[PDB]
DNA sequence: AACACTCGTCGCCCAGAGTTCACCTTGGAGCCAGGGACGGTTCATTTGGGGTGCCGGAAACGGACGCGTACAGGCCGTATAATGGGAGCTGTCACGGATGCA
């Protein structure tokens, strides 16, 4: 319990409430189970059927789950300049 | 090759084209005199009309005001036993100097 609560409260650059992290992890887990079972990836409507909630909220959860990237990671094929040198 | 006729060309002579030179009339062009009616002006009405400020009040209307409901985020607890990480890939060289050992 302590480890999972701390993961939810501290693992992400943008804090996500545990009530939303739980649904994100559950969605990912059962979606990978569905992919393994069915042989293809599950579509958002199919995943919403298991979430017992609407595909709009499924998509909102999906776009919420994304994490930021570093402004200083090298973007070029070689190491020449940082991503921060491309942002207006 | 010898012989006896009819036609432009010019001058001249008389009459008017039409033009000038040069004479009488009479409709003037206008100048003024006189008399409207007239249209521009002004001033009396004239009450037909615009006007209005406010309200009884009727009804919309804008909002306050109190009290219900709604997911979002947070806290909390799950009692067989479960008792020391994977993974990292590392071809540089120069080389000054500290540095842990000499």
């Amino acid at each position: 319990q302590a480890i999972t609560r701390a993961m939810a409260d501290q693992a992400r650059t943008i804090r996500i409430p545990v009530h939303m992290v739980e649904v994100i992890n559950k969605l990912g887990r059962i979606q990978r189970e569905l992919l393994q079972d069915l042989g293809r990836e599950p579509t958002p409507e199919e995943l919403a059927k298991e979430m017992d909630i609407t595909p709009e909220k499924v998509l909102e959860i999906q776009q919420y789950a994304r994490e930021p990237i570093s402004l200083d990671q090298t973007i070029g094929d070689e190491g020449d300049s940082q991503l921060g040198d491309f942002i207006e």
